[PDB]
C-alpha cells in the first residue's frame, strides 16, 4: 500500500495496538504493508526510528491539552496536561513504553519551550520548572506503564490488608489512584514554591 | 549447568544485564546454561514465568530499606524505601521494565502487608495510604524506566530554555530530580493527611 511518511506511521500503530512493542517487528510491519522487506528498508532504517516516530505521533494525534490557557495558573495547567498526557499514552497498546527515554523532537520544540518559559514566568526557576514537569511526566508514565502491563501479565493465602488493598487497585482501571498522586505531587511543588528562601 | 531455581534465576539476571528484556529469550538462556531447550522447559515454562521470578529476586537481592524502623515517622521510610526500590531496579539492565504490572509475591506477603498496616497507624486509611505507596512506586518507576531506555536510545537549532534543560537533565545520572519530585510527592501526602476533613 502506500508508503508516505504518515501512511508508514498509520500502519507501524495499527501493529502496535494489535502485536504490542514485541510485535512491532520490521518483517511484521512489512507483512501489514502489502510489501517485501527491502521495499519497507527504503523508508524506515530500523526498530528504533519507528519507535522515535511513534513517540511523536502518539501525542500530535491524542494528547491535546499542550498549552496554557489564557490566565491558567500552573497548577491547572500542569493538572490537564497530565490528564491528556495520561489520555494520549492509554491511546495504543504499550503506548508508555513506546514514549520512554525519547527527548522532545524538533516539531514539538515551539510547545515544550512554551510549558518551560509558563513555569519560568510563574516563579520557578527552570530547574525548578523543570522538576516539576519531569516529575509530572515519569509519575503518568509510571502509574499508565503498570496498569498497561498489568493488563498484559494477565495471561486466599492473602493477608488482610493486602487483600483489600488487591480489591482496590482492580476496583477501577488506575484513574482514582492516578488523580489522587497527581493532587499530591502539585501541591507539594506549591509547598516548595512558596517557601522561597524559608526552611520548609 | 546447575539447574536449581536459584541458578536459572542467577543466569537470567546476567542474561538480562548483558542483552537486556529483548535478548531475555528461554532459547538464549537455554545457551547460557549449556543446555539443551526441552531441559530448560523442564524447570522454566516460558518469559512471563522467568519475568515474574526476577521482578522477586531483583528485590531480593538489592532492595534493601522494605521496612521502616523503631520509630521511624511515614515520611522517613517512605523516603528510605524509594531510594532503596530506586537502587535495586537500576541494578540490572531493564530492571524497571521486569517489575512492570507485577503483582506482590507471596514471599512479600508479610513485608507488604507491614507496609500497609504501617501507614494505617500513621493515620492514613488503607486507601490513603496505597494511594501514597502506589504514587511512590509509580513515581520512581518512571524516573529509573525514563533514566534506562534514554541510556538504551543512545545508538544548534534548540529553543535557549529547552537547551538548557537537556544539559540539567544530561548533567547527573537522573538522581537529583528523583530527589526533588520524592519530596514534593511526600509533603503533596502530608499536606493531604493533615487536612483531615477540612478544604485544603
Ligand atoms: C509534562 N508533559 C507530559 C509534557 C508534555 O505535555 C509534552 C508535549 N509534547 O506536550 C512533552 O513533550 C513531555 O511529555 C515530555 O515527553 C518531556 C520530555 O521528555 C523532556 C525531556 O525528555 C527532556 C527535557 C524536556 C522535556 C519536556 C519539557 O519536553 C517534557 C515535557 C512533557
Ligand atoms: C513503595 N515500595 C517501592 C514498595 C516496596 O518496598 C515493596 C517491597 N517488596 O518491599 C513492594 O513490593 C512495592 O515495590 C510494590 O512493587 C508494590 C506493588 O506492586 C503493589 C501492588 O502491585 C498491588 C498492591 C500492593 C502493592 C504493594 C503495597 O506491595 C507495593 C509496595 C511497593
Ligand atoms: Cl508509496
Ligand atoms: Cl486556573
Ligand atoms: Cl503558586
Ligand atoms: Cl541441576
Ligand atoms: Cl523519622
Ligand atoms: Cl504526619
Ligand atoms: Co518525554
Ligand atoms: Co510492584
Amino acid at each position: 500500500s502506500r508508503l508516505n511518511r504518515e501512511s508508514v506511521i498509520d500502519a507501524a500503530l495499527e501493529l502496535l495496538n494489535e502485536t504490542g512493542i514485541d510485535g512491532l517487528t520490521t518483517r511484521k510491519l512489512a507483512q501489514k504493508l502489502g510489501i517485501e522487506q527491502p521495499t519497507l528498508y527504503w523508508h524506515v532504517k530500523n526498530k528504533r526510528a519507528l519507535l522515535d516516530a511513534l513517540a511523536v505521533e502518539i501525542l500530535a494525534r491524542h494528547h491535546d491539552y499542550s498549552l496554557p490557557a489564557a490566565g491558567e495558573s500552573w497548577q491547572s495547567f500542569l493538572r490537564n496536561n497530565a490528564m491528556s498526557f495520561r489520555r494520549a499514552l492509554l491511546r495504543y497498546r504499550d503506548g508508555a513504553k513506546v514514549h520512554l527515554g525519547t527527548r522532545p523532537d524538533e516539531k514539538q520544540y515551539d510547545t515544550v519551550e512554551t510549558q518551560l518559559r509558563f513555569m519560568t514566568e510563574n516563579g520557578f526557576s527552570l530547574r525548578d520548572g523543570l522538576y516539576a514537569i519531569s516529575a509530572v511526566s515519569h509519575f503518568t508514565l509510571g502509574a499508565v506503564l503498570e496498569q498497561q502491563e498489568h493488563t498484559a501479565a494477565l495471561t486466599e493465602n492473602l493477608p488482610p490488608l493486602l487483600r483489600e488493598a488487591l480489591q482496590i487497585m482492580d476496583s477501577d482501571d488506575g484513574e482514582q489512584a492516578f488523580l489522587h498522586g497527581l493532587e499530591s505531587l502539585i501541591r507539594g511543588f506549591e509547598v516548595q514554591l512558596t517557601a522561597l528562601l524559608q526552611i520548609v
